[PDB]
């Protein structure tokens, strides 16, 4: 049995946030639910290419995601967002268009991503190669009330997908 | 029933919303599950900041058709409605889909120009606004759509009852 719901997982680069996400698909999938990803990265390739990371463009951006990911929801697809979405009031906006929504903090330490630096990227920041770059010159808003959060530097994989799964069953979205 | 993206492309002026509209009322009130993605109303949201060169069109549709996509292999009915001028992208969004009608809203340009519901071809012809389709911009006919409605020779009825049996007749709806 399935409801349409956007999981939308928020928080630093390299934080998780894809590994989370991809775990997590595969386990709705095997189990036969009906899903689509947004994952920032890749949607900034297609739906949101074109954009950059000033603060309006963050913002176009996120909002666009949040409205397909509307449509999909309202249509009874479960929905996974992997986006940095670093602004607390957008997220708050999405989730009351949505209404179906469960806000989930993957939350590592600014430390633990700039050592890993996954992508090269805080470097780059640190460097000036690279403006505004999320946590070192440009916001990042941890969520107060998520409804699940993974401190993935704390805690196995199968624990934070664990834990979105458990929310998800107690919410009634999927079956227990 | 089975998702399927219905997709009216014509010039401005030559129907297309309005025969979205009561295809829409239609299928709702016989419970069917849909989206619309009306060009002029995508504009201010979806696709908010694009204009009307080549390249911005073609962005408009692409994304219109990202969209159309993710929810028709959900099982919604889009109805899509866009000028969409330009064949070989609406052919390369029918590709992507799969599961997709092309309909197209074909009145003539006189037709549409001397009703100017927006006034939009005044302006083309005054040249206050530039590449406008039809005027000095281009709109590519369907060769091969699988409805075509002739908004000036037929009923609304008429147009809406042809797009209703196409949807029947390929059994995505009842
Ligand atoms: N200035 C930047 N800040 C954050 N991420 C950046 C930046 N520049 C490039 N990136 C890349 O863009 C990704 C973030 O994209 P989003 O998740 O879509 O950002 S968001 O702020 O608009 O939500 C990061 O994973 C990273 O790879
Ligand atoms: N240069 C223009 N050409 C066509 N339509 C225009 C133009 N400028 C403004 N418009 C408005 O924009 C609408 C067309 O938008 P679309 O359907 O989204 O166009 S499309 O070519 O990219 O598919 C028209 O209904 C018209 O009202």
């Amino acid at each position: 049995q399935q409801r349409g719901v956007t999981i939308w997982l928020t928080g630093l680069s390299g934080a998780g946030k894809t590994t989370i996400t991809h775990a997590l698909e595969k386990k709705l999938r095997d189990s036969g639910y009906r899903l689509e990803v947004l994952d920032g990265d890749v949607v900034r390739t297609n739906l949101t290419k074109g954009l950059g990371f000033s603060k309006e463009d963050r913002d176009t951006n996120i909002r666009r995601i949040g409205f397909v990911s509307h449509l999909l929801t309202r249509n009874g697809v479960i929905v996974l967002v992997s986006a940095i979405s670093p602004y607390a009031a957008i997220r708050q906006e999405v989730k009351h268009t949505i209404g179906d929504f469960l806000e989930v903090f993957v939350n590592a330490p600014l430390a633990v991503c700039e050592e890993r630096d996954v992508k090269g990227l805080y470097a780059k920041a640190r460097s000036g190669e690279i403006k505004g770059f999320t946590g070192i010159d440009d916001p990042y808003e941890p969520p107060t009330n998520p409804d699940v959060e993974c401190r993935t530097d704390l805690e196995e994989l199968d624990e934070s997908v664990g834990k979105i799964w458990q929310k998800l069953v107690d919410l009634k979205y999927i079956e227990g």
